[PDB]
C-alpha cells in the first residue's frame, strides 16, 4: 500500500540523498550498492530507524560482465540481465511492488585516446559502459515489464524512473571519452523508453547535474577555481539541490512530464572557454 | 516578509493557473492582463478573499508599440511601470514569469496586418519579456544587499514543440527561440545577483475545443491528451520554490513526449 | 546564369560569400548599408573577371521606418532587394541573410533611445529583416511558373555556433540569432514543397579586428573567411539538395568548451 | 602521396556511396565489410579498374564480442584488437589512414516491452552497441595512435573521421532502443573525440541521415507512406546525396569544422506527430 523506489549507487552522495529524499515522501526504498556495503547498511538503519520496513539493501555489480553463479558444479554465469531483473524482483519479493525507479549508480574515471591493461581497456569499457548505460536498460525492461505484467486493476497511479544524466558532456571533459558515450547513451534510453512505456503510463526522465559534492582530493586552490567557475554561487551543488529536483520529477504533480531532462547546473553549460 | 510574483497575461488558461499556483505557496501576485480585465479582476477577487491584499491587477499592451497618453509611451517604459507597481503597492518584486503571448499564422506562402502582427508577436513572446527582466534586475541590483529576497526567480514560457515547427506560425517560433536565447542570456548575466532564470515548455495544454480537437490529443504518447493548466503550472511554481535553487539557465519540457514524435 | 543575393556583402565573410558564389558561377547581389566604397570595389573586381555578374544595393535593416511616398517599412525596402535581383537578372536563386549588428545591450549597467535604437537595429539585421527577406524571396519563386523556376533555391542564415554558450552583455543580439535559428526551421518546413532549402551556418570566431583566439581548441585560432564562406557555398550546391532546416557550426570546437 | 580512406561496412548502400565518392576525390580506400564479402570484393574491383591499387578489402565483426584464434589454437581476439588490425591494414598496404568512416551499424528492434530468447538478447546487445559505438571508440582510438605514432614530418594535413549518426534520435523509433542508445554513445564520442584529438588536427564530425535508400520489403502504400512523410521531395534520400556531406567534411575546405553534426533529412527531423 505504501509506493516502493528501486534506487541504484544509494549508498552515498547523490543517491543517499535521492533515497533520502523520497524516504521524507512516504516512499519504501530499495537501496542498491556493489561495494559500498558499510555506508547502505548505515543508511538502511537510519530510514528504518524512523519508519519500520521503509528500506533494504541488495548488492549488485552492475557492470556489463557475466558474474560467477552462487567456481562447482551446476551452473552458468549470471548476466547482467538477471542482476538487474533481481534487483527489481527484490522489491516485488519484500514490498510487492515498484513505483519509482532511479538510474544513479555510475563509474567515473578517464579513458584517454591519447596516452596490465587488455584488462584494464577491457574492464572499463564493461563498468562505465555497464554502469551508466546497458545497466540502466535492463533495469528499465525488468520494471517494465513487471508493471506489464500487473493486471491494470492493482497498478500503481505514479510510475517514474529517473536517468540521472550530466548536464555537461555537450562540452565533454577530456579524457572521459567511454563515460561521455555512456551518458549519451542513457540519454537516448530517456528518450526511447519514454515513448514506449507512455502507454503503461511509464514516465521516464533525465537530471544532469553539472558539479555536485565536487570530491576534492586536490589542491585547494585547484578545488576552489574548478568551482568558482559555476555561474551561480560560484560553487558546485549540495546533493539535495540535485535530489530535490529528482524527488519532483517523481511526485503526482509533474504526471506529464516524460521524455525530458532537467539540468541542475547552476547555469554551468551556459560557459565557454 | 511574503514575496511578491509579477505574471504577465494571468488572467486565464495557464497564467492564471500560475497565479494561483504562486498564491497557494503564499505568494502576493501582480497579475497583469491587456483585454481580460473582467477574468483578472475576478481572479484577484477570489485571490484576496482569501489572503487580504494578496493581489493586484495592471494593464498593458506588450505588443512592441508606443502608446498615447490619451510623448507616446514605448514598451520599455510600460513594462519597467509593471515591476514599479510590484515595488510601489508591496516594496518587492521576487518572481516574474513571462507568460503573456499572442500566437496566431504569419504564413510564408497563400502590409498593414503584417507589421502589427510582427509588433504583437514579437513584442509578447520577447521583447516585452527582455524589459522585463531588464526592469526586474535593475530594481535588485538597486535594492542594498542587506534588503535583498533570497529567492529571486524568472520563468520564460516556451514551447516544447517548436524545433519541429507549428506549419505558418513563423513570427511565433521565431520570438520563442528568441525568449530561449533570453532565458540562458539573462541566467548568465543575472547569475551573480543570485536571479535565476528558467524556461517551462509546454506541448499542447488546455486546448479550446476547435469542433479535429481529437485529432491533436491522440498523438500525445502520455495518456493521448493535451495537459491541464496545473499540469503546467505546478512545474513553473516548483522552479520558482527554494528548492530549485541550483537550477537557472534551463528548460523543462511539459508536454506527454509529444516532441518526441515525427511524421 | 543563377543569382544570389548577399546581405552585407562589402566585407569580411559576407564579401568572402559573394565572391566563394561569383567562383561557382553565380551572378551577385551585394547588399550594404553604410560600407558603400568597400561594396563597389567588390562590385568592380566580380565585374572585371566576369562582366555583369554583380550589382550593389543599399538598405538600412533595422527595424525601422525611413526615407521616401510615405515612410518606407523594413518590409518594404526587403522586398526591393529581392525585387532588385528579378528586375536586374530576372531571378533570384540563393539567399544569404548575412548582414548583422553586434554590439553590447547589457542587463546590468557596470537610458533609452540607445535602447530602443538598439532593439530596432540588433533585432532587424539579424532576424526581421531576414524574415522579410525570405517572405519576398518565397513570393517571388511562388509567382513563377513551374516550368519557368530554377532548380536549385537555397537560403542560408549565418547564425552563431556560440548562442548557447551567451557572451556575458550581448542578450538582445542572442535573443536575435534565437530568433533566426527558429527563422530556419520554419522556414525550411513551409518551403519545402516549393524546394526552397533553409539552413544555417554558425561561425564561433572568425576574423577577429590573444585571450579568444587560444582558447579554440582546432588551431587555437579563430577562422579564416574563407573556412567559413567554403561551408555557405557547399550548402548552395546542388550536392546538399536533400539538406533543409539544419546547421552546421563552423567553429574549431569551440562551443565544446567550458569554463 | 595518395591520402587513405578506411571505410567501415562499406560494400553497399552508403557506405558504398561515401567509399565511391572518396575514391572520386582521390583517395585509397579499405573498404571493410562483415557478411558482404562479394559486394565487398566486386566494388574494389572496380574502383581497382579505375585506378590501379587505389582499394582493399578487409574483414571484421566489430560487434562487441572476442573472436578468431590463432580451429583454434589458443587466445581469442578482442573487439579492441580487431579495431586495430583495421587501421593497421592501411598502414600496411599504403603506409597511411587519413580519414576513418564510422559507417558500418547494424539495426533491428530491441522493444522493452512483450507481446533465441536470451542469446538473442546478449547478442543483440553486444553487436548494435559494438558496430555502432564501441568499435567507433577503438577504430578511432587505433587512429588517433597511428597518427601520434607518426614524426610531425610525415604526417598528412587533412585528417578527418565521420561518424555515420542519425537525425532522428531525438524522435526515438519505437522498439529499437538500443540501437538509439548506440547512436547517442556515437555522438558523445563525436563531440569527446574532437575535443581530445584537437591538438592532433584530427577533425571529427558526424553525419546523420533522416531516411536513406529505404528498404521497400512491404505493401508498396505503406512503403510510399513512410517517405511521403519526408517534408522536403516528399521521399527518402539517394546514398549520394548523404555521401556527398561526407565527402565535403573530409574536403580541406572543411578544415575549421570538427565536433559538429551535419543532418541529411530534408527537413524530416521538424516533423511532430
Ligand atoms: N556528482 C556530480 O558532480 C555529477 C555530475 C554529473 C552527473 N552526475 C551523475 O549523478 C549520479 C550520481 O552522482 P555521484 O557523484 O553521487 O555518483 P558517485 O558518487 O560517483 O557513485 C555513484 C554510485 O555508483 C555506483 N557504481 C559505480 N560503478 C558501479 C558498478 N559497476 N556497479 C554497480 N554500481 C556502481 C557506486 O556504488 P558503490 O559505492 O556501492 O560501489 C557509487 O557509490 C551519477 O550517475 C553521475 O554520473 C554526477
Ligand atoms: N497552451 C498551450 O498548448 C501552449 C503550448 C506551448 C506554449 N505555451 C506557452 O505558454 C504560455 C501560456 O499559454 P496559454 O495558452 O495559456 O496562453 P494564451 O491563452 O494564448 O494567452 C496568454 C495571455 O497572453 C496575453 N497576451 C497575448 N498578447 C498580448 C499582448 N500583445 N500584450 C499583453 N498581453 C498579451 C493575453 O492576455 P489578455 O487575455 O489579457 O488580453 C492572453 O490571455 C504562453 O506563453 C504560450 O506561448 C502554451
Ligand atoms: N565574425 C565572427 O566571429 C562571427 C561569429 C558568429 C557569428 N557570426 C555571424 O556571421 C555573419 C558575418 O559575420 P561578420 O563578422 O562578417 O559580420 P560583421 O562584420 O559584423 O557585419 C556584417 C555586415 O552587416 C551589415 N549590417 C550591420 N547592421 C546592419 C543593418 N542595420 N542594416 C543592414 N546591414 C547591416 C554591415 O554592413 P555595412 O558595413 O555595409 O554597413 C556589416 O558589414 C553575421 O551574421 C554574424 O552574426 C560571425
Ligand atoms: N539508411 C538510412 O535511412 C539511415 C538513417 C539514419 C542513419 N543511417 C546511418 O548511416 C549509416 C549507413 O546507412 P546504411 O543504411 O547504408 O547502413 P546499412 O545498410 O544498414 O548497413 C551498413 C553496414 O554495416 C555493416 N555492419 C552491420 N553490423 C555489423 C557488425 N556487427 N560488424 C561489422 N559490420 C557490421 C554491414 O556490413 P556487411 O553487409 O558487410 O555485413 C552493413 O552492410 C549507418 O550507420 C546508419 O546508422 C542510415
Ligand atoms: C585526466 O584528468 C583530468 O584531465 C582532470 C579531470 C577533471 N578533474 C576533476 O577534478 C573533475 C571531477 C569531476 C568533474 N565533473 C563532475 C562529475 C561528473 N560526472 C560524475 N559522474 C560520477 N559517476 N561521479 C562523479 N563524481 C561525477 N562527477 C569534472 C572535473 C581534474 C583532472
Ligand atoms: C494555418 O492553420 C493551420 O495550419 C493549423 C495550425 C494548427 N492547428 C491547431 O489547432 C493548433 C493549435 C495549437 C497548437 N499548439 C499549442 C499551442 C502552442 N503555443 C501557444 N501559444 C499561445 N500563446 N497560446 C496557445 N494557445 C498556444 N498553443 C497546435 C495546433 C489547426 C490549424
Ligand atoms: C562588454 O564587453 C565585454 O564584456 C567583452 C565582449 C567580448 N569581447 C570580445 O572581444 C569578443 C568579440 C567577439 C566575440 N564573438 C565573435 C562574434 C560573434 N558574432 C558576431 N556577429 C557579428 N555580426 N559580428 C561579429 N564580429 C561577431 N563576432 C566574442 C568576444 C571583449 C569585451
Ligand atoms: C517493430 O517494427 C516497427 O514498429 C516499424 C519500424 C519502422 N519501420 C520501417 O520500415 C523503418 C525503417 C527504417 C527507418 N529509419 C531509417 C534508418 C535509420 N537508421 C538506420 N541504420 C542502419 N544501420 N540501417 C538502416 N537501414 C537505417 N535506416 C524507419 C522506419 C516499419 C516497422
Amino acid at each position: 500500500t505504501v509506493p516502493v523506489a528501486l534506487v541504484t549507487g544509494a549508498a552515498k552522495r547523490l543517491g543517499r540523498s535521492i533515497a533520502e529524499g523520497l524516504h521524507a515522501e512516504g516512499y519504501a526504498v530499495c537501496l542498491h550498492y556493489h561495494r559500498s556495503a558499510a555506508e547502505a547498511n548505515a543508511l538502511s538503519a537510519t530510514l528504518n530507524a524512523r519508519r519500520p520496513n521503509s528500506a533494504i539493501t541488495v548488492q549488485a555489480d552492475l557492470s556489463n560482465v557475466a558474474t560467477a553463479p552462487v567456481g562447482a558444479d551446476g551452473s552458468a554465469p549470471v548476466t547482467l540481465f538477471t542482476r538487474c531483473a533481481e534487483l527489481v524482483a527484490a522489491c516485488y519479493t519484500h514490498w510487492g511492488r515498484c513505483d519509482v525507479l532511479v538510474n544513479n549508480a555510475s563509474s567515473f574515471y578517464p579513458t584517454p585516446l591519447l596516452r596490465g591493461d587488455r584488462e584494464a581497456m577491457e574492464t572499463a569499457t564493461a563498468d562505465l559502459f555497464g554502469s551508466n548505460a546497458i545497466a540502466p536498460y535492463f533495469l528499465i525492461k525488468a520494471f517494465a515489464h513487471r508493471v506489464a505484467g500487473t493486471p491494470a486493476k492493482h497498478r500503481g497511479t505514479n510510475y517514474s524512473i529517473i536517468n540521472m544524466v550530466d548536464a555537461m558532456t555537450n562540452q565533454p571533459l577530456l579524457g572521459y571519452t567511454i563515460y561521455t558515450m555512456a551518458k549519451g547513451a542513457l540519454e537516448g534510453l530517456t528518450r526511447s523508453a519514454a515513448l514506449e512505456l507512455a502507454p503503461l503510463q511509464i514516465r521516464v526522465n533525465g537530471v544532469g547535474p553539472g558539479l555536485s559534492v565536487l570530491v576534492d582530493d586536490m589542491p585547494p586552490a585547484v578545488w576552489e577555481g574548478h568551482r568558482s567557475k559555476v555561474p551561480l554561487y560560484q560553487r558546485d551543488s549540495s546533493a539535495a539541490e540535485v535530489s530535490d529536483v529528482v524527488i519532483f520529477l517523481c511526485s503526482s504533480k509533474a504526471k506529464y512530464i516524460t521524455g525530458t531532462c532537467v539540468k541542475v547546473d547552476g547555469g554551468y553549460s551556459l560557459t565557454r572557454a
